[PDB]
């Protein structure tokens, strides 16, 4: 089977427990990734990633496409959701999706209220991977592979400024990041 | 957000961790849920009721609709896993699921091979609920919302004897059981 993603203990990445993902450019690239939320919008909630190498951000929840497989695993189509700490500030999903396109910045951004589970067209935008990143952890990657018809995008995710935070967008050049297990 | 399910310790029910299922009627009413097996079909296995009140049966485990919910709560979608305490015969999963239609029982099994997570259409037929039954029991309940779209059955989980055994299979009214942690 591909090959599983590795936290930084060298564990097998398990589809259902908590994980920091958190940058494998520590100081000036910046912590972890978190549930956060324009300045304008409160929701849906955005994926930011904090300024400081120290705050990892909100833990995320991996949820396999094939049920049977408790391992992540690289190149291979997984939903992602973010599990808060805090109470709810918003009614809609924590699951990562690719945005509809922003004709005010040009991206195409990592934003929540996706859809766990059904894959196939109604499910496309929620459908990521993790592929290695030259020799310094992990990159995600949304590619599906869950709708063998559907015409899609096919990017690696980098991280780019927004509303005067870092959030996550479809790029050329993904951003490398590492996983921590979380309490 | 919805009421918890509680055990018969008066503790909230928590997602991965094994419970007997355990009739709240006891004497004729049987004793807790197990796999089973047919005569005409070794796998995949069955849902059983052990017929003795001291019988707890198979332990299982709740997989929650919400992985980030760690409480099993009423009128809301779960998987049910049966954990063996023998060996599998079959490789077939011990996960709950609604059978095809049955045309020589009139009757819509709870059997086995059934799937966790993927909430959607694929695995309508794996998502069950709880709801009360009184003050001390409660019922099972197929009516899932995984899939909006979809037209479904809905309906109660009572028992239904076939092949000398008793099976659970959806009727008008559910049975009541009652929920005891396993390591205790």
């Amino acid at each position: 089977k591909n090959e599983p993603v590795l936290d930084i203990d060298g564990e097998e990445l398990r589809a259902g427990e908590q994980y920091y993902v958190v940058s494998a450019i520590w100081g000036p690239g910046g912590g972890g990734l978190a549930l956060g939320r324009l300045t304008d919008q409160k929701c849906p909630e955005i994926v930011v990633q904090r300024r400081s190498d120290s705050d990892y951000g909100t833990p995320v929840i991996f949820h396999n496409l094939d049920t049977k497989d408790d391992i992540v695993r690289l190149s291979t189509d997984f939903n992602v959701e973010f599990v808060p700490i805090r109470d709810r500030l918003c009614l809609t999903s924590t699951v990562w999706k690719i945005d509809d396109y922003d004709t005010s910045t040009g991206q195409w951004w990592v934003t929540t209220n996706g859809v766990i589970g059904n894959p196939g067209p109604q499910t496309l935008q929620s459908w990521f991977k993790i592929e290695k990143s030259g020799n310094l952890g992990y990159k995600f990657n949304f590619c599906p592979s869950v709708c063998e018809s559907c015409v899609t995008l096919c990017s690696d995710i980098g991280r780019y400024g927004d509303d005067g935070q870092i959030r996550l967008a479809l790029a050329e050049r993904g951003w490398p990041f590492v996983f921590k297990k979380a309490s």
